[PDB]
């Protein structure tokens, strides 16, 4: 399992005849060098095989047609096996804290009462749930100018709305410019004010704001604040205002830009969970994860064959929640579809156990590389919805910078558009003339997926967020490991690559209610019924 020493390289490069380059020395210099390294940290030998492979790149390029080129990249694919060897062991405990995020607003029971079934089983876990104490009214602001431009677009379109089926997406679309509007609106009167008084905080910007525009009663949102800091208080909150290494880092502004000028929740998130991760160590999850089954459990009973996978985990989680009633108001839309003798077999199953801890599995001590951080994977790859670092985590580090480059190219090309104060169209026009400008071959994707950044959380199936603070910025990261490199945009690695990094399946169950309906983002499925949905809200609208 040891990668090969200075001789075993020599034996495999070698060419009759041809002594032994600068170059060719320089990388036997440096091999024998991480052979004698016993001593030194895990990220001391990383960086040295990090060295080892620039100088194998630079030998390979001073001689082109060397004999030596074909081994020597032979010995890159070792270099990099060597990493997973590294990586996998030598482990670190992972810190016991579990971080949840959320901000914007008031957190619901059902959020709660997710949280507790972690908590439940891992008591000896602190938790941590973030959340802004500024910034309980976000959630709030976006609500009250989203449905004042449904009413808006609904009047502009009336009866054409009946005839014949009007194409829905000319509803997203208006609704879209008026929105726009009114978040620049917004944007403009934020900054006026944080420049005129800088003492002022987002939610007394935001109340006065609401108060002024939309005529809201400043007594009742300061009442909701009052009551959202009780709860989270109550509920393990940790607030964002009290995390100084993140308050005075490169990603703060970041952070607010999706806060407070974007209202993406998730986009905020996923900013914070990476730093919470880097400077705290531990677990985050998303509060739609919930523990991970004791396996065991369901062994008896077996999938029918016309049953997929996913729709089996689910019935589970379905089949938990209805016997021991773990959690108020969940689903059982799928359990239910089952033919009542595997019913039965769960009913019969779940009546055998007495005990929490004989349903969801604890974590208990875990440990890691403190290379790595660690990601739950699903039927469409890698996803940021669970992760496990040690503290300070090399790769912890990697995916924090990939995000800020990442944001530095989109607000690079965004800002000079914004700044121009024109409409939604031409705002946007602009800011893709720009980004096609700047796009070159490494970026070009990236770049595509950028075009759209405007319309995140407010036109269906627009998933940005996923290519600039989210689940690429995570694969990214990894090949900048693999690639002994930073700063990579062109994503080459597959699954099997990432597979590498994987959280153990069995340590979250991610089939759960609350996952199936995503906050800040919806299908073209989702976007239809809700057209739907608000024709027939406004006609009812005579009250
Ligand atoms: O109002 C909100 C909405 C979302 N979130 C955060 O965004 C995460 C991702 O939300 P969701 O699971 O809906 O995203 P998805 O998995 O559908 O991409 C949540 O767990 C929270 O951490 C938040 O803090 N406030
Ligand atoms: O990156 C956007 C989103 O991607 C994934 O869907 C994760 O579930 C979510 O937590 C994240 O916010
Ligand atoms: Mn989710």
């Amino acid at each position: 399992m040891s990668l090969v020493n200075r001789k075993q390289l020599e034996k495999m490069a070698n060419v009759r005849f041809r002594t032994q380059e600068d170059e060719y020395v320089a990388i036997l210099d440096a091999l024998e060098e991480y052979h004698n390294m016993s001593e030194n940290t895990v990220v001391e030998k990383y960086l040295k095989l990090k060295d080892i492979n620039s100088l194998t790149d630079i030998c390979i390029d001073t001689y082109k047609k060397s004999g030596r080129n074909k081994a020597l990249k032979k010995f890159k694919e070792y270099l990099v096996t060597e990493v997973l060897e590294l990586k996998n062991n030598n482990l670190t405990p992972v810190e016991k804290n579990l971080h949840f995020v959320w901000i914007g607003g008031q957190i619901n029971d059902t959020a709660i009462n997710y949280i507790n079934q972690w908590k439940d089983v891992n008591s000896d876990y602190n938790v941590n749930v973030f959340y802004d104490s500024n910034a309980f009214l976000i959630n709030t602001l976006k609500k009250t100018v989203v449905e004042s431009a449904i009413n808006d677009t609904l009047e502009s379109f009336r009866e054409n709305l009946n005839d014949p089926r009007f194409d829905y997406n000319k509803f997203f679309r208006k609704r879209m410019e008026i929105i726009y509007d009114k978040q620049k609106n917004f944007i403009n009167y934020y900054k006026a004010q944080r420049e005129e008084n800088p003492e002022l905080i987002i939610d007394d910007i935001v109340k006065t704001y609401l108060s002024n525009e939309y005529s809201k009663e400043i007594d009742e949102l300061n009442t909701y604040i009052e009551e959202s800091l009780n709860k989270i208080t109550q509920n393990s909150g940790n607030d964002v205002r009290n995390f100084g290494e993140f308050k005075n880092g490169e990603s703060f502004n970041l952070y607010e830009q999706e806060l407070v000028e974007r209202w993406n929740l998730a986009a905020a998130s996923d900013i914070l969970r990476i730093s919470a991760l880097k400077e705290i160590g531990g677990m985050y999850l998303d509060v739609d994860m919930l523990p991970g089954i004791q396996p065991d459990l369901f062994e008896s009973i077996e999938k029918p064959s016309s049953v997929t996978v996913d729709f089996w985990e689910m019935t589970k989680l379905e089949a938990i929640m209805k016997y021991k009633e773990y959690i108020p108001e969940y689903t059982s839309e799928h359990f239910d579809m089952l033919d009542e003798e595997v019913q039965s077999s769960f009913e019969s199953v779940l009546a055998s156990k007495s005990d929490k801890s004989e349903i969801f599995s604890s974590l208990g001590d875990m440990e890691a590389s403190p290379l790595e951080v660690k990601i739950a994977f699903n039927s469409k790859g890698i996803i940021n919805q669970g992760l496990i670092s040690v503290k300070d985590s090399y790769c912890s580090n990697l995916i924090v910078k990939q995000i800020e480059n990442r944001y530095k190219i989109l607000n690079n090309s965004l800002n000079p558009a914004i700044s121009e104060d024109n409409d939604f169209n031409t705002t946007t026009n602009t800011f893709i003339d720009s980004i096609m400008a700047e796009a070159n071959a490494d970026n070009g994707r990236f770049m595509m997926e950028l075009g759209k950044y405007l319309r995140v959380g407010f036109f269906p199936d627009v998933k940005t967020t996923i290519n600039l603070s989210g689940p690429e910025a995570y694969a990214a990261a990894y090949q900048d490991l693999l690639m002994f490199k930073e700063g990579s945009m062109n994503i080459h690695l597959i699954e099997a690559d990432l597979r590498n990094f994987e959280i153990s399946k069995t340590n979250i169950s991610q089939s759960t209610e609350q996952e199936m309906a995503s906050l800040w983002s919806f299908d073209d499925a989702r976007a239809k019924a809700q057209f739907e949905e608000y024709k027939r809200n406004y006609f009812e609208g005579a009250l």
